[PDB]
């Protein structure tokens, strides 16, 4: 009934690089769904608590937000692209799973959903 912690967005003893693709996966990626008009529901954890959603978190055990995402390149908490495309596409499947067809929410996602993959699908080269 308490909204869990928020995922890890900083791990010390994780190693720690720079890359071209996580650059574009913070400075184009997140920043420009970021900046959505429809953006604003997925910029932090669903706050079951004072939404008053008791079984958000009894459904959904794999939370995921872009508030966490933007933090996790902010703290280098990637090494791999694929681990960032990994925690979006957990972010969208998890409205899905909770949420029906025609909803708001799902209307926003799939507004969110499509502008991820015309970006992701010009993600820059693997060193
Ligand atoms: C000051 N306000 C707030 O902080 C606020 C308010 C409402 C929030 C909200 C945060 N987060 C959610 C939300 C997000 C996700 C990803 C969900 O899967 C669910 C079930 C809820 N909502 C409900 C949806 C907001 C957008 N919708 C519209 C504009 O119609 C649909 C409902």
């Amino acid at each position: 009934s308490m909204n869990p912690p928020p995922p890890e967005t900083s791990n010390p003893n994780k190693p720690k690089r720079q890359t071209n693709q996580l650059q574009y996966l913070l400075r184009v990626v997140l920043k420009t769904l970021w900046k959505h008009q429809f953006a604003w529901p997925f910029q932090q954890p669903v706050d079951a608590v004072k939404l008053n959603l008791p079984d958000y978190y009894k459904i959904i055990k794999t939370p995921m937000d872009m508030g966490t995402i933007k933090k996790r390149l902010e703290n280098n908490y990637y090494w791999n692209a694929q681990e960032c495309i990994q925690d979006f596409n957990t972010m969208f499947t998890n409205c899905y799973i909770y949420n029906k067809p025609g909803d708001d929410i799902v209307l926003m996602a799939e507004a969110l959903e499509k502008l991820f993959l015309q970006k992701i699908n010009e993600l820059p080269t693997e060193e």
